[PDB]
Order: C-alpha cells, then sequence, then structure tokens
C-alpha cells in the first residue's frame, strides 16, 4: 500500500510533510520550499473508494507569502523497484486585478516526489 | 468582497455548496453533479494574504462514486455589474492500475460559477 | 461537416483566419489580437482519420512580437443549433533564461471560436 | 544554439525526427511511438524573435492511427554540461462524438527530450 503520510521531497527545492490520513481520506501538512526557506499549510484528500493500494489524491497549498494558490493532483504509486512515488500535476493560480486579465493567471506543471 | 460561502452553479449540471470560511481561509463543502444526482465532499482554502476583495482559492473534490480526484483553482471576481463570478480551471485525475499508464491519467478543463 | 477554413472570432479581442486545408489536413493562417492590433502566423493540422464531420485539430502560433509560443488544440463541433464552434484549449510558453526557471514558463487556458 | 533539427528521444517509447528549420522558424518532422511502432507527421515553429540561443517552440502531431491530435510546446535549453534538452508540456485532444462530451476530451502532460 502507498500512503501519503510522512515526509517527501521532489529532490529539488521542495519538501512536504503530510500528517495522518483519516477514515474519510482527509489530511493536512506543510509544504516547504526555497524562495531562504518558506513554510505553508496544505489541505487535501486521498481517494478511499475501493480501498486501492495506489490511491489518487488532491491538495491545495495556501501560500503564506503570496496572494496565489496552488493545487496538486496525482497518484501514489508503488514503482517497479518497490519504492513509493507520487506522480503529480499542478495548477498555480496568480491573483490578477481585473477579470479581463484572467486569461494569463493559471500556470501548469508537474512534480515527482519520493520519500524523505 | 467576493466570498466563497454560499451556493453556486455553473448553469450546467453542477451545483456547489460551501460553508463558512474560517480565519485561515479554510472551508468545506459539497459538490453536486448530475451523472441522477450524486453529492461529494470538497475541502479547500481561499487566500487571505492582503485581504483582497477578489481572492484566489483552490479546492479538492473527493468523488464518492469514483476512484478519481479533481482539483479546482481560481479567483473570485466582481464583474462590471457587481455580480460575483468564480473563474476556475481544473485537473481531473483518473486512477490507473500501473505507473506506466500515468501519462494518460490527467485531464484539464475549466468552469465558471455564479451564485445559486 | 465542420471545416476550419475561414474567419473566426472569440468574441473578445481575437480573430483568426485559416486558409484551405489540404488532403493531409495541413493548414496555415493568421492570428490577430489586440495588445493596437498585432498579426502573427499560425500553422497546424486537422485530423483526417475516418473523415469525421467534427474533426480534432492543433496549431502553433509563432508570435511575431514576443519570444513566446502558443499551441491550441480542440475540436470543430456542429452545435445543437447547427452553428460551427471551435472548442479549444491552449498552452502559452514563455521564454525563460535558466532551465531552473522552466517550472514557471507554461500557462494554460481555453478559447471558444465562432465564425466571423 | 539549441536547434530542433535532428533526432530526439524521451528515453521511453518515443523518438522524433525534425528536419531543417527555415528562416521563419518553420519545421516538419515525424514522431515515432511504440503503441509495434507507428510513425506520424508533425509540423511546428520555433521562435526566431531576438535569435535566442534557447528558443521556445511548438508543434502539432497529427496521429496516423488515431482520430486524436496532440500539441507540444516548450523550450530548447543548454544544461550545465552543454547538452541540449527540450523541456515540453503537451495537450492530447480526444475526438468525442458530441459537444456535450467536450469537457472530458483534453489530457495534459509533459516530456523531456534529449539527442538520439
Ligand atoms: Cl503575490
Ligand atoms: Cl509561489
Ligand atoms: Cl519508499
Ligand atoms: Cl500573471
Ligand atoms: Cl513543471
Ligand atoms: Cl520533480
Ligand atoms: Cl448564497
Ligand atoms: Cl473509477
Ligand atoms: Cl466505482
Ligand atoms: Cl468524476
Ligand atoms: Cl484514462
Ligand atoms: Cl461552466
Ligand atoms: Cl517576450
Ligand atoms: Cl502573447
Ligand atoms: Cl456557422
Ligand atoms: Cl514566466
Ligand atoms: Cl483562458
Ligand atoms: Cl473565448
Ligand atoms: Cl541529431
Ligand atoms: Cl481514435
Ligand atoms: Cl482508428
Ligand atoms: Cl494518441
Ligand atoms: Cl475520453
Ligand atoms: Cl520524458
Amino acid at each position: 500500500k502507498c500512503s501519503l503520510t510522512g515526509k517527501w521531497t521532489n529532490r529539488m527545492n521542495h519538501n512536504m510533510t503530510i500528517g495522518a490520513v483519516n477514515s474519510r481520506g482527509e489530511f493536512t501538512g506543510t509544504y516547504i520550499a526555497t524562495v531562504e526557506i518558506k513554510e505553508s499549510p496544505l489541505h487535501g484528500t486521498q481517494n478511499t473508494i475501493n480501498k486501492r493500494t495506489q490511491p489518487t489524491f488532491g491538495f491545495t497549498v495556501n501560500w503564506k507569502f503570496s496572494e496565489s494558490t496552488t493545487v496538486f493532483t496525482g497518484q501514489c504509486f508503488i514503482d517497479r523497484n518497490g519504492k513509493e512515488v507520487l506522480k503529480t500535476m499542478w495548477l498555480l493560480r496568480s491573483s490578477v486585478n481585473d477579470i479581463g486579465d484572467d486569461w494569463k493567471a493559471t500556470r501548469v506543471g508537474y512534480n515527482i516526489f519520493t520519500r524523505l
């Protein structure tokens, strides 16, 4: 079984720590990145339907040093070597002033996390 | 201020209800979708940095009838008329059986929500 | 049949003109936007497999006033009212200087085009 | 300069060959993917504004064995070692039968290509 609880790294400038996952799949944690290091809360859920060994999940990082918001979604895999890996994709939402600037406010990307 | 608390629709087949936003910007809600109607829980945060009148936000929908997870991120705007509108984009993560199908598991899209 | 040839608008600040589509599905055109109006070339293809009435397509806009590149992909639908509509999604790629800034270089969004 | 002309791989199941880039930045090529191997044509542009050593680019793959279309956009970098690398993200558009299934037709992902 791949569990989200624990400490993760993207082997770059990001770590996160995710706490216990409750019976409804809910969890909280902390996202730590270099800008100098800043810490920000995250909240999310992992899928509990069919109690899969490799569940999907999502979370929102509510950045404490920015007006922006990021969401991540992905899946907790057991890789061919037996190691847990989170394969994620993210959307980063910038705060714009006018609704006419909305078009340029969303970036996308990806991250791969392994246990730390 | 554009506040997330309340009931929202995308005029299509989707309604959302969001509860009280606490002082850290955290909220919970339900997402209602005609697949016959199914209700699933959502958990999210709105950005409180600088107390903007039009904050960004994100949330995760933990579908009750699927192994999938969806994340939404966007911004709560006041348009010309003074009406609230949530401009969002999302990532829908499918549950794949093997890490080699990971490439095909992520869909992207958008939704515009208004009150009621 | 929904064809890409002709003039399109997003009913906002964008028009495009697409030329004839050849037997391999290839086409060229021009993307016109307000920054003041700028014109830029586009090149793409529409799917010819199974000769669908509502084909998928993609194109690249090679912006003449920017270091950036946009790609669009979507489908040419006949809507319920009989009108042709292009439903698209796009990725906008910014030029960054270091490969370490790669993460913030891609925006995503959408456009809906109807004949002009 | 990082030039697109040549042969590329993502070390997985994909190779690409791209031909000469003309003076407007336009190129054609072939995209080779193990589904058994299938070859499909690609058409694209690299950005020539300011003659950057690391230009952005986009292209469309018109799959020969599918009703789908994929677009790729990214940037041609020189990494620490002086090796060329294409960092890309893509949109894969499925062909749906009705405009009401449009919401589920777009997948997103990424690929990193190196020479050979
Ligand atoms: Cl900010
Ligand atoms: Cl950030
Ligand atoms: Cl592990
Ligand atoms: Cl922005
Ligand atoms: Cl990324
Ligand atoms: Cl990563
Ligand atoms: Cl309300
Ligand atoms: Cl499912
Ligand atoms: Cl199920
Ligand atoms: Cl779903
Ligand atoms: Cl799938
Ligand atoms: Cl909508
Ligand atoms: Cl630029
Ligand atoms: Cl632009
Ligand atoms: Cl029409
Ligand atoms: Cl940027
Ligand atoms: Cl958009
Ligand atoms: Cl539009
Ligand atoms: Cl080569
Ligand atoms: Cl197909
Ligand atoms: Cl086929
Ligand atoms: Cl395909
Ligand atoms: Cl599909
Ligand atoms: Cl790759």
